[PDB]
C-alpha cells in the first residue's frame, strides 16, 4: 500500500494563536479530505524559520508549505503591496470579503509565475502600535519612537510618514529586542500581542487599526501541481476551513483584548480619533494613490 506523503507547514507564532489555530486546522482537514494519503506536520515559533525565511524556502522547495501574513510577500509578489496600505480596510468584514471575492481571487493568480500557489487568504488581523517610551493618544506622540517594522516596503513607507525610526526585523528576534530596548516598540494585531506576551516587555498600547494584515496558505507550485487534481482542491479547500476557523479566533482576540491586556498590567489607549491619524499621513498617502491609482484603491473602498 502507497506510503502515506507527510508535509511540513510552519509559522512565526505559537501554536496557541490564530496562526496555530489555522495550521492545525489545515493539517487536520487535509488528512481527513485526502483518505489519509497525505498528512502535514505543523511546525510553530519560527521552526523552520521566521516568514520571510520560510516563504523562500516554499518557493526553494525546501519544505512544502508555510502560513505567513502578508508582510513579507512583496519582495517575492509585487503586487500585494496594495492591501497594506494604511486606512484602507473599513474593519474585519470589508477586508474579508474583498480577500474571499474577486479581488482576492485576482490577487491569489499573482503567486503562480512566482513559484507559490496560494491556496487561501487568510487573516493575522488589524495591527496597532506599542512600545516602551510612553502613552500613543495622537499621531504626534509617535515621531521619533524606534520601532520594529515587518519587511514590507508600505509600512516602512508609512510609518516613517509618522516620523517613527523604523527597524525591519523578523519576528524571532522580536520578543527580545523589545525586552533589550533596542527598539522602543513594534505593531501587531491583538492576536499577536496577545499569544507573544507583548505586555511582558511593552507598558504601552493603542488600537491605532492602522493597517489591516491579511495572511496566506503557500504551498511550493511544483508539488502543488504533482497532486492529483481531488487532492489539488483537498488542499485548497483545507485552507479555506483553515481561514474559517483562523478568522473565528482573530474575533475572539479582539473581543477580549484590551481587558486581558489591561489585567496584565498594559496601559491600552482605546479611544482616539483615527481620523487624525489619517490626516497625518496624507503626503505618504498621496504617494500610494500615485503607486496604486485611484481605480485599484477605489475599486478596494467600493466593496461593500
Ligand atoms: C507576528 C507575525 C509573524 C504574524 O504573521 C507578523 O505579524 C509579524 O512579523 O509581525
Amino acid at each position: 500500500m502507497a506510503a502515506q506523503t507527510t508535509m511540513r507547514i510552519n509559522i512565526s507564532t505559537a501554536q496557541n494563536s490564530h496562526q496555530g489555530v489555522a495550521i492545525d486546522t489545515f493539517a487536520k482537514e487535509v488528512e481527513k479530505r485526502t483518505g489519509g494519503r497525505y498528512k502535514v506536520q505543523t511546525f510553530y515559533n519560527a521552526a523552520l524559520g521566521a516568514e520571510r525565511e520560510s516563504v523562500e524556502a516554499v518557493q526553494l522547495g525546501t519544505h512544502e508549505l508555510t502560513f505567513s501574513s502578508s508582510g513579507p510577500i512583496p519582495n517575492f509578489v509585487p503586487e500585494t503591496k496594495i492591501l497594506d496600505v494604511p486606512f484602507l480596510f473599513r474593519d474585519k468584514a470589508h477586508a474579508r470579503a474583498v480577500l474571499d471575492g474577486p479581488i482576492g481571487q485576482e490577487l491569489l493568480t499573482r503567486f503562480d509565475g512566482k513559484g507559490f500557489k496560494a491556496l487561501a487568504w487568510a487573516e493575522n488581523g488589524f495591527r496597532h502600535m506599542s512600545n516602551s517610551k510612553r502613552a500613543v493618544k495622537e499621531p504626534g506622540d509617535l515621531k521619533g519612537l524606534k520601532m520594529r517594522t515587518m519587511e514590507n516596503p508600505v509600512h516602512i513607507a508609512a510609518y516613517k510618514g509618522f516620523g517613527i525610526v523604523t527597524t525591519p526585523m523578523a519576528f524571532s528576534e522580536v520578543f527580545t529586542a523589545l525586552q533589550q530596548g533596542t527598539v522602543d516598540g513594534q505593531e501587531n494585531p491583538l492576536s499577536v500581542i496577545i499569544s507573544a506576551k507583548f505586555d511582558q516587555v511593552q507598558k504601552h498600547l493603542t488600537l491605532t487599526g492602522h493597517v489591516y494584515s491579511p495572511a496566506l496558505f503557500l504551498m511550493n507550485k511544483a508539488l502543488f501541481d504533482k497532486l492529483p487534481a481531488a487532492d489539488q482542491q483537498a488542499f485548497i479547500d483545507a485552507a479555506r476551513q483553515g481561514a474559517k476557523l483562523n478568522r473565528a479566533r482573530v474575533d475572539e482576540d479582539d473581543a477580549k483584548g484590551v481587558a486581558d491586556l489591561r489585567a496584565k498590567g498594559m496601559t491600552v489607549i482605546d479611544n482616539i480619533d483615527k481620523a487624525r491619524f489619517v490626516a497625518a499621513l496624507a503626503p505618504v498617502n498621496a504617494q500610494f494613490e500615485k503607486q496604486f491609482g485611484k481605480a485599484a484603491l477605489e475599486q478596494i473602498r467600493s466593496a461593500q
